[PDB]
């Protein structure tokens, strides 16, 4: 896209909570960028309080950019009830639940309640994955029989691809769930439901995600008994910012 | 020229808030006087990012890219230090511990803690969501949130009639200033709770003192009452950013 934007967001995209602070030399480090590139985009960005210089020399998010992430969190937070569902729905299953959404090819968690399981999904809140591997890409995929295509041509098995992925997606369809192992990432398995409008359009994907170990086939049954009751509910509730 | 681009990007952001959390196109045009071509342009790679997410209704808002730094913003909360200053002195003069709770849900949550050095005290842990239907604090958060009483009363384990006494309660809080109680929450302790506003005057956090009851005398209140006052006056008048 825009060159600068692009960067300014990779930048940002640096601070995370592992690491909350960051030098400028790691800023630099991490961007590719030149450094007298970087020092002018700090500089702007520390004007405008969307980085802070800390007492150490380091930087940090600003109070600007903090308010718009406190903003976004009230934008993306589902309702009380719905976000209540998620969490009893991670207890009886004792797996991480991510409610994903669709933003052009990725898919993204905007809702997220871990299990207490040492190994778990924790994949990030907000972060772009592909749509092509695992469970909730192909159920956010019921939505757009238009991107198949764009999608396979995207992922590492190429163009060619996109008759299975249509396929595949429309086995979804009939089942009314994708469960997925090892697609991703080798021990990671995901079970995803479709959360659907009034219209019955499908706006987000309700998905558990966990070792392969866990999701297996004299467990699955249940996890599938109960994510489906969830989805059913949430639907039924409605997700009002979708 | 790439820092011309990012002011403006940093402009477009600038016109959400917590008042208009979706702008239409024309929206953002008016408000950075921006021309409109180069706003759809900027428009374009943010949502590419998903900085900015298209809506049907035509508007954009906040989109899910920035949910990445939320876990990150609320590890590294922390309030004001001229706030913690005030706490601090709250705790000492009192000789009681300072919680700052937020509500969460349908729990309060401690989100700031000044200990005092008694070796008796209050030592709820940070972080930790509690109910909202005993205690002091609670009943303080529950101003801001009268639609969430029955829930909450729901939650607790008393009997059907105990709906309508909380709220009531409540109401004692909003009328008074503050909330002074005592054994709600366990046996031997007892909390006085004062409300800590935002700007407009909305209930955003409760400042409150918990200890051991035999401290919170006939004798010692009415301080603790002044000193808790004052302090939630003088928080309030500084501002808690990322609460309000």
């Amino acid at each position: 896209g825009v060159r600068s934007v692009t960067r300014v967001i990779d930048l940002l995209e640096l601070f995370d909570a592992a690491h909350p602070t960051r030098s400028l030399k790691e800023l630099v480090e991490g961007t590719k960028l030149p450094k007298t590139t970087v020092v002018r985009l700090v500089a702007t960005m520390c004007a405008r309080s969307v980085l802070t210089s800390r007492a150490d020399g380091s930087y940090s998010l600003g109070p600007e950019m903090l308010r718009w992430v406190r903003l976004a969190g009230r934008t993306w937070a589902p309702p009380e009830e719905v976000v209540d569902i998620m969490r009893q729905l991670s207890a009886d299953t004792g797996e991480t639940v991510n409610l994903y959404i669709r933003q052009g090819l990725s898919r993204v968690v905007v809702a997220q309640c871990e299990s207490t399981a040492t190994v778990r999904s924790v994949i990030p809140l907000g972060v772009p994955y592909p749509l092509w591997a695992g469970a909730a890409g192909k159920i956010l995929l019921l939505a757009a029989p238009e991107l198949i295509d764009d999608v396979a041509a995207d992922s590492p098995h190429g163009p060619e691809f996109a008759d299975q992925l249509r396929e595949k997606v429309e086995d979804g369809r009939e089942r009314g769930y994708q469960l997925v192992h090892g697609e991703r990432e080798l021990g990671s398995s995901g079970l995803s439901f479709p959360l659907v409008d009034s219209h019955g359009t499908v706006v987000a994907a309700l998905t558990l995600g966990g070792p392969t170990g866990r999701f297996t086939e004299d467990r699955t049954p249940h996890y599938i008994e109960c994510t489906r009751a969830a989805a059913e509910e949430i639907s039924a509730i409605g997700l009002p910012g979708l």
